[PDB]
Formats: structure tokens, C-alpha cells, sequence
């Protein structure tokens, strides 16, 4: 089971998101009391990484979710039945991949030789002149247990900034829940708190 320890490491690798609040017409928010994001399926997603210095160029961003419940988190977290068999590629996800980043034509897939766990790399690029941040596009393709079945587990994204070489530099995370009213679910699981 692929580690969830946040870890800022040398160069101060954090994340942070947008405010978007929950309104009917938003698509993606964040709730930081669950430290949790709530999107609509495919919709952009967006992620800002912040650094204290800039990695070198070659570093690269890695997303992969798990399953945080103790009973499926040896689990590979993979698109339910109905969405996996979706026509909606974009010619570059697998089909089985939850999380894809759009936006991007360097992106990379990977299903692990060894584990069989499912990640998305993106290049690192350094925040554009007279920006903080640097955001990166993400879209979930499934909430996995869509369909219902056994697993009801809350997914978690778990960010990895890594050297060319594969190092592991930097590691954050947050919880994730696909679905069509995102204000809603929001609103719903912060007043059970
Ligand atoms: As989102
Ligand atoms: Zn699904």
C-alpha cells in the first residue's frame, strides 16, 4: 500500500486549492474542515502545487488514488464496470484509470509492473512569471463504488513530486468524492462534523 505521509521534503512541496464554495453551478470544491474535494465526474478539477524552491526541470507529478478504508486499501482503485466501458477517452487514458489530468499532451499513464496500481504523471513546470503556483488539471472518471458493491471506501489522491529519476521529493494528499452535486455532498458530510 503506497504511503500517505504528507512529506514537504527540500524544496517545500505543498498543495492548495481554490475557494469555490457551493453553489448549484459548481462543477469542483473543497472542503478544508474534511481537507476533502468534491467534483463532478470529468469536470476540471483543478490542483495548485507550491513550492518554497523550484525543483529542477525534469521533476515530475504523480497522482494515484487508494482506498482509505483498512479492509479495501490493498485494493487498486480502477473505474467501476459502467465507467470503464464509457466512450470517453481522450486517446491517451487507459480506460480502467480514475483519475486523468486534461490539458496537458505530456501526460503519462501507468499501471505498475509489480503492484498493478494505477498513476498519471504530468512534468513539473514552475509557476508562470508573477504566479505563486503552479495548477495542474485533474478530472476523476468515476466515484468507483458507482454502481454500489462491497467497497465503499473514500478514495484518496495521493500527490508525489518526484526527480527524473523516480526520488521521491514531496508528498501530499487529499480525500475525493465523485458526484453530481458537489455543493450538496459538501454541505451534507460538513454538517455531519
Ligand atoms: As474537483
Ligand atoms: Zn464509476
Amino acid at each position: 500500500v503506497p504511503s500517505q505521509k504528507t512529506y514537504q521534503g527540500s524544496y517545500g512541496f505543498r498543495l492548495g486549492f481554490l475557494h469555490s464554495g457551493t453553489a448549484k453551478s459548481v462543477t469542483c470544491t473543497y472542503s478544508p474542515a474534511l481537507n476533502k474535494m468534491f467534483c463532478q465526474l470529468a469536470k476540471t478539477c483543478p490542483v495548485q502545487l507550491w513550492v518554497d524552491s523550484t525543483p529542477p526541470p525534469g521533476t515530475r507529478v504523480r497522482a494515484m488514488a487508494i482506498y482509505k478504508q483498512s479492509q479495501h486499501m490493498t485494493e487498486v482503485v480502477r473505474r467501476c464496470p459502467h465507467h470503464e466501458r464509457c466512450s470517453d477517452s481522450d486517446g491517451l487514458a487507459p480506460p480502467q484509470h480514475l483519475i486523468r489530468v486534461e490539458g496537458n499532451l505530456r501526460v503519462e499513464y501507468l499501471d505498475d509492473r509489480n503492484t498493478f496500481r494505477h498513476s498519471v504523471v504530468v512534468p513539473y513546470e514552475p509557476p508562470e512569471v508573477g504566479s505563486d503556483c503552479t495548477t495542474i488539471h485533474y478530472n476523476y472518471m468515476c466515484n468507483s463504488s458507482c454502481m454500489g458493491g462491497m467497497n465503499r471506501s473514500p478514495i484518496l489522491t495521493i500527490i508525489t513530486l518526484e526527480d527524473s529519476s523516480g526520488n521521491l521529493l514531496g508528498r501530499n494528499s487529499f480525500e475525493v468524492r465523485v458526484c453530481a452535486c458537489p455543493g450538496r455532498d459538501r454541505r451534507t458530510e460538513e454538517e455531519n462534523l
